[PDB]
């Protein structure tokens, strides 16, 4: 089965000047139907594909897979290649994780954090899936 | 279960300088025979990852899912950090759109658009997939 | 069914100046319970978040998807923008291919090489998954 | 997935001698997760492995599948070979339909009815169950 | 997935009084679709509820589950008590089979035949069918 | 998915004359692969096509499905309808049962016992079968 939540937020955009990891608000998967399922497991994918990142210190972002159990199931991210790009070029970012369902988990979400001081930003479309399968 | 196409165009490699969406030759997935299934649903991934963008003023590319419907389902891109790069360098991007099979499509497929007047180009591997589950 | 494979090198980075693909250790899928098969498909992601590459002329990286059996299922790159960029920063790849599993197929793995003498690099999480439909 | 219903009537035994088919108490299995799904499809059994029926006219039993659409989706039953046997042999009885899950369908369930004036007995175990597919 | 065949002859009923087995038309169940992939089983069940034999030397009936490339992968039968039954009576009937589907199969189907020269009849519902998983 | 055995004991039949139920030899399905599965559910089917049962006292037969935990998941029989009938007719049996998989089960399987001092026979085609699902 798959499970699926998107955000756009073009009218209202998304920033994270966080060190440490934050939630992206609207990119969480409820897998409640599915817990305590150990024949089950969830290979989630998070798209970031227009992310861009603003600051004087080799710039980038962060991104993470993260359970309402405090597991960190995967994490990356993306820098620029000059310490003050002129502009913050869009750097698109995929991540994918996988998770057994065997555990009393409730929700698989996206996190962000910073890099040297930037700023993390989205304003456009990105997705959080998964598929699940015996 | 899993459709796919993909395209390798190494010997004869497209380009676009339109501002419009239009179609990537041959990133296009037959989803006839799952139509009209409200219980379906397809998890769609596009995957540029040797895209580039020639152009003088912040080059890139955008790229988009859509169905033959009308319905943009995903969008995304990227772009470099200088006004003119002097080597456009490859940019990897990947997109991920969801859609209920409830309707009568028929399709879904890739489009690309340029920005700021450039010109994107793929010379190589790219795909889109779907998995199609209950 | 979900194959997957992770790796996470942060104690003991791996790196290539390889201008022929090798293997990247640690991310190989076993398939032999699939194996010939006629029915079955395997829906391939390769998921290199955080890599980059060191280097003096346009540095990147190239990585490929392939099996045992000597096919290239997909590939494609990063590079950058600058013949020297000051910064090797981080470029995140994402590549997806697919493969039927009529053959004896043992063994789905990525491979990576150099471009322009580079040296590519990654310490930190990456993946290699699949779906496999009927 | 399967939907299953059973009784076992043992302390408090089942009969009727109903000319027209009535439900069989417990016999009633809830698809309504799955109604208003063309690309679905119910395999229904109704497993009666010890029934009997009393009588003095050739007595015997019949069975049939029905949805709460009014739609008789199977019907068979039991006969003696005898006027008036003088035992009500037990007598095991299984019966297949199949029904789409197109419609707005809530209820799949079993009924009974006699012949020959007789009257029909469930004193034990007794199913209804169905495979449902794509 | 399910394949089914059923038939409900009423108002011309069929018989046979053949002594090799000969197949009951309408009950055939078309596998093309699935033939030659090893990775997939039928679970056949012939499900004939309600019929009966004439005959004055222990009548009784046999049924078998067959494939066109001459594998017979069930049979059974019922048969009477007393030598001349005074009632042919009704003898629910059912009979299961497992088919791997490797083979260049095309369909699978019911065959009756009689016992020491009895008439073998349906003049009511009977089904044949198969679940079909890897 | 599907598991299945049958016996065809036409050249060593097979009898009882236990008052308790004892295994059938040869009809046991091994489930081990997917025990310890509290989201997977078999559904049983046994098909004795063709017993019949000798004796004096109103012969018949029993038949159960159990596990090797204990469990009766299912019972049920056959009788005659005469004292002594002056031949023991075949009987076709069919019984359906289901079974949770979350459990520590390896086995299910079948059971004969006879009813007031019969001798129950199986000399021909019988199987044991489950399709396991999510
Ligand atoms: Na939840
Ligand atoms: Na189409
Ligand atoms: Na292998
Ligand atoms: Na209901
Ligand atoms: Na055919
Ligand atoms: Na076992």
């Amino acid at each position: 089965s798959i499970v699926f939540a998107s955000i756009d937020p073009r009218s209202n955009p998304l920033q994270t000047s966080s060190q440490n990891y934050v939630d992206i608000p609207g990119l969480k998967l409820d897998v409640s139907k599915y817990s305590n399922s150990p024949c089950l497991t969830a290979l989630i994918t998070l798209n970031i594909p227009t992310p861009y990142a603003s600051g004087n210190n080799f710039p980038g972002g962060n991104f993470a897979i993260v359970t309402d159990q405090g597991e960190q199931l995967a994490y990356g991210g993306f820098t620029y290649s000059s310490k003050i790009p002129e502009n913050s070029g869009r750097m698109p970012f995929t991540l994918v994780a996988r998770y057994s369902l065997a555990s009393n988990v409730s929700t698989i979400k996206a996190q962000w954090s910073n890099i040297r001081g930037s700023t993390v930003h989205i304003d456009s479309y990105a997705s959080i899936s998964a598929v699940i399968q015996c």
